[PDB]
């Protein structure tokens, strides 16, 4: 009756469950910066879109060459001329 399970600080272990949520956020912030100074007219696309079909997959390995390469090219190739998905 008045003897339920002994739970401590469940909420504390709830924040630790936000790894892919926070990471995604940081990635973008740190992303736009890599390209902002390099390819300003793409960062917005690279950061927002980032997770694209092709250029996206690679993104999994946020690198200086690949990323900055498949980011600026793809961003400049498609540009804001986006519409569908």
């Amino acid at each position: 009756g008045s003897s339920l399970a002994s739970q401590g600080q469940n909420l504390s272990t709830v924040l630790a469950n936000l790894t892919p949520e926070q990471q995604k956020n940081v990635l973008g912030e740190r992303l736009y910066n890599h390209i902002v100074a390099i390819n300003p007219a793409a960062a917005a696309k690279v950061t927002g879109m980032l997770l694209e079909m092709d250029n996206g997959e690679i993104l999994n390995l946020l690198d200086t060459p690949g990323l900055l390469d498949a980011k600026v090219q793809e961003a400049l190739e498609v540009l804001n001329r986006h519409m569908n998905v």
